[PDB]
């Protein structure tokens, strides 16, 4: 059993199988609606300058409507938004993204290439220390080695007023339950790191830091996963399993206890004859 992570090609052909059969997307949608308005209201306030650092390319599209959100707010007020992206094929899609849109004259955009701990390890080496108005970091820690030192380190990053935005699955979600359970039974990569909103708030408060934690509901349809042979199906249990064409390449003892495992209720739920995995979500936002 090879990991997942190590066929760059699977890996995408599934992630985008993902975001097609789940609510993933249009979640971080409602949550940037409905409630970042009154979370980032005060970040501008006195600045004739909004700083807003972004850990990860990935989210590009998400990552624009959260400019469109700071510059209701602060009209006129110029932003500078920096992304941390190791990734090159991801930063060069998210150029592309950029130079289709419009109303971004008041931003200036700047790419590195590299990793949060190697960026982090950079700053350190300059004399002065830098701060920012607004941090956020999308689904990515899953690929931070020091989770409580990345946490710290940034937070420090903070200005005055600043806010740090997190989003990682939620505690109470199917994928705890298939990593409690599971997940030692899994190619254990070096690359990833199972992690939940859970993990998350014991780390913060050892850390001493004040936090509030937001749960969103998301859906994963693993229909085709039942579907003995489907094309479709395959890609998902890739995914769940983060292993490459998991059937033809695991134990049947297991991924018969899973097939079974799966359609439970802790996992998921039976919906329009669907069978919906929860992938709820956590917004984590801390204080400066
Ligand atoms: N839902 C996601 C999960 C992981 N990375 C993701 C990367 C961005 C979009 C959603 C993701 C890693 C492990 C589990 C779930």
């Amino acid at each position: 059993m090879r990991s997942l992570f190590s066929d760059h090609g699977k890996y995408v052909e599934s992630f985008r199988r993902f975001l097609n059969h789940s609510t993933e997307h249009q979640c971080m949608q409602e949550f940037m609606d409905k409630k970042l308005p009154g979370i980032i209201g005060r970040i501008g306030d006195t600045k004739s300058e909004i700083k807003i650092l972004s850990i990860g390319g990935g989210a590009g599209e998400i990552d624009l409507q959260i400019l469109s959100k700071v510059q209701a707010q602060y009209p006129g007020v110029c932003i500078n938004n920096e992304v941390v992206e190791p990734s090159a094929e991801q930063i060069a899609k998210y150029k592309e993204l950029v130079a289709k849109t419009s109303n971004l004259e008041n931003v200036k955009f700047a790419w590195h290439k590299e990793t949060s701990s190697e960026y982090q390890s950079r700053m350190l080496e300059k004399k002065e220390l830098q701060k920012w108005d607004f941090i956020h970091m999308i689904q990515m820690l899953y690929y931070v080695k020091d989770i409580p030192a990345t946490l710290k380190f940034f937070h420090s990053l903070l200005g005055t007023n600043a806010k740090m935005l997190i989003i990682v699955v939620s505690g109470s979600s199917g994928w705890d339950k298939l990593w409690k359970k599971y997940g030692s039974r899994f190619p254990q990569d070096d690359l990833c790191q199972y992690i939940t909103s859970d993990d998350l708030t014991q780390m913060l408060d050892n850390l001493g830091l004040k936090y509030e934690c937001y749960d969103l509901l998301s859906t994963m349809d693993i229909s085709d996963c039942f579907i003995d042979g489907n094309e479709n199906g395959d890609l998902l249990w890739d995914f769940l399993t983060e292993t490459c064409n998991f059937n033809a390449t695991a134990p049947p003892d297991l991924r018969a206890e899973l097939g079974k495992d799966l359609q439970e209720p802790e996992f998921s739920a039976k919906k329009e004859g669907k069978v919906l995995f929860n992938n709820t979500l956590s917004f984590i936002v801390i204080e400066a």
